[PDB]
């Protein structure tokens, strides 16, 4: 059978912190008035909810409703408990109230607003300094919930939202996120496609928080690259392919081999032999001035298949990549 793993970092917050911090089908919802909400406009619908801006009415304040589809609903304690857990920590959205939508009789979650600047906009014009600033911002919001025993599982740009004009960032969408308990095996159905890390890829279900440093190394290769996605897959086993044409097919044998982990053998048609393939490669010309050695050195510690091997967010707040960064 596979090799058990558990973390290197915070694999013991869930045990010295009282079982009502973990056990979120034990907590009893407190509910709000749905009355004190105005819903103004539909901001999007994903496969889990429907997204409206709104205006608290009885403080005057700008709120986004997020009215749940029956399947996040069901799992809403998980997504309440680890929103109440992390609320007032560094650059977490934060969860001003849960009330009952009267038409769709699920539960709706009310957020702060954030003046979110235009995705695209973002993308093409964040300086390197900038880049840099806000990928600071998401290790502080990745460290505390990792601290504090939660792993978010859903790390893209989707799911930061970024008031540019305030440089302000929050991390939004815990619905995939999970409380980390050493030796618990996991779903590996979590996570967009071409942000999935290796351990889901082969079906590895002991991981931990190290899965989001993986998806904040596609982030950011994405983005200074000028790649996106970095690693382009047509499905989740040509994704493992797009990993092992820049990682190597040598190191992703000596994943598997570490862990007793086999690959599925539809795998021998298509992956190949590969090298691993030096940063510098993806350098060019219309990306360069988002590049640095440093830059360079900081994805290749995230971007590792040894889910145990990647640098923590801890570890990544310390890196050179920083240090122009303003504290
Ligand atoms: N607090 C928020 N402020 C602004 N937009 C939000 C907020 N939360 C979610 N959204 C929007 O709804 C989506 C939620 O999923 C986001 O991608 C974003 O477009
Ligand atoms: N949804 C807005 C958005 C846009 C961008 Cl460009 C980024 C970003 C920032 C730094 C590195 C990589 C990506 C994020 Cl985190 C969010
Ligand atoms: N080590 C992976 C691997 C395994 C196999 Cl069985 C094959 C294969 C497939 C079809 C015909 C002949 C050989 C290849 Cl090319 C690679
Ligand atoms: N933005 C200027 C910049 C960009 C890059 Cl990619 C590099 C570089 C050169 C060779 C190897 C590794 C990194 C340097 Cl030194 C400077």
């Amino acid at each position: 059978g596979p090799v058990p793993s558990r973390a290197r970092v915070y694999t013991d917050v869930n045990t010295h912190r009282p079982s009502e911090y973990w056990d979120y089908e034990s907590h009893v919802v407190e509910w709000g008035n749905q009355d004190d909400y105005q819903l103004v406009r539909k901001l999007g619908r994903g496969k889990y909810s429907e997204v409206f801006e709104a205006i608290n009415i009885t403080n005057n304040e700008k709120v986004v409703v997020k009215i749940l589809k029956p399947v996040a609903a069901a799992k809403i304690k998980r997504e309440i408990k680890i929103l109440e857990n992390l609320r007032g920590g560094p650059n977490i959205i934060t969860l001003a109230d849960i009330v009952k939508d009267p038409v769709s009789r699920t539960p709706a979650l009310v957020f702060e607003h954030v003046n979110n600047t235009d995705f695209k906009q973002l993308y093409q014009t964040l300086t390197d300094y900038d880049i840099r600033f806000y990928m600071y911002e998401i290790l502080k919001a990745l460290d505390y919930c990792h601290s504090m025993g939660i792993m978010h599982r859903d790390v893209k740009p989707h799911n930061v939202m970024i008031d540019h004009e305030h440089r302000k960032l929050r991390l939004i969408d815990w619905g995939l996120a999970e409380f980390y308990h050493p030796g618990q095996e996991y779903n590996v159905r979590v996570a967009s496609r071409y942000f999935k890390g290796p351990e889901l890829l082969v079906d590895y279900q002991m991981y931990d928080y190290s899965l989001d440093m993986w998806s904040l190394g596609c982030m950011l290769a994405s983005m200074i690259f000028r790649k996106e996605p970095f690693f382009h897959g047509h499905d989740n086993y040509d994704q493992l392919v797009r990993i092992a044409k820049v990682l190597g097919t040598e190191d992703l044998y000596d994943y598997i081999d570490k862990y007793n982990i086999e690959l599925d053998p539809r795998f021998n048609d298509i992956l190949g032999r590969h090298s691993r393939k030096r940063w510098e490669r993806f350098v060019h010309s219309e990306n360069q001035h988002l590049v640095s050695p440093e830059a360079l050195d900081f994805l290749d510690k995230l971007l590792r298949y040894d889910h145990q091997s990647r640098l923590t967010a801890r570890e990544a707040m310390e890196h050179p990549y920083f240090y122009t960064v303003v504290k």
